[PDB]
C-alpha cells in the first residue's frame, strides 16, 4: 500500500513499527499525476514490510511544514527522499530525478544494500508527528 502523508496522517505514519519510509513529494498539478503515483505504487509492492511508501501533495498549502522539514520547496518537486527513524533521523537521496517504477525500485534496493549516502537531519520531529 501507499498512504498519503499529511499533517493529519503524520502520527499514523511515524507512530508505526516500520521505521524506514520512502516519501514521494508529488505536486498534484504535475503532468500525468496518476501515472507517477501508479509507478510509486508498483515499486511499493516489492518492499512490503521493509519500506513504507507515502506520498505528499506538494501543491497543498497545509503540507508547507512537511516540505520545509524535509528540505524541499514546491518548485523542486516531484522528488523522492527515503527516511530512516531507527533511530536518529536520516535522509537519503536517489541518484536520478527519474520517477519510473524501475528507478524508484533500484533506489530502494541500493538503500537496502547500504549504497546510498546518508544525510543526518538535525531537526527534531514535530511534537505533532508523535
Amino acid at each position: 500500500l501507499v498512504i498519503e502523508f499529511t499533517e493529519q496522517t503524520a502520527p499514523k505514519i511515524f507512530g508505526g513499527e516500520i521505521k524506514t519510509h520512502i516519501l514521494l513529494f508529488l505536486p498534484k498539478s504535475v503532468s500525468d499525476y496518476d501515472g507517477k503515483l501508479s509507478n510509486f505504487k508498483t515499486a511499493a509492492e516489492s518492499f512490503k514490510g521493509k519500506i513504507l511508501f507515502a506520498f505528499i501533495d506538494s501543491d497543498h498549502t497545509d503540507n508547507q511544514r512537511i516540505l520545509e522539514f524535509f528540505g524541499l520547496k514546491k518548485e523542486e518537486c516531484p522528488a523522492v527522499r527515503l527516511i530512516t527513524l531507527e533511530e536518529e533521523m536520516t535522509k537519503y537521496k536517489p541518484e536520478s530525478e527519474e520517477l519510473t517504477a524501475e528507478r524508484i525500485t533500484e533506489f530502494c534496493h541500493r538503500f537496502l544494500e547500504g549504497k546510498i549516502k546518508p544525510h543526518l537531519m538535525s531537526q527534531e520531529l514535530p511534537e505533532d508527528w508523535d
